[PDB]
This record gives C-alpha cells, sequence and structure tokens, in this order.
C-alpha cells in the first residue's frame, strides 16, 4: 500500500 514494495516500513 501503494505500489514499488521495499521503501522504509511500507507493505504493497
Amino acid at each position: 500500500w501503494v505500489i514499488v514494495v521495499g521503501v522504509i516500513g511500507v507493505i504493497g
């Protein structure tokens, strides 16, 4: 949430 995968704690 929302798009890319990875990036400091972000999930989908």
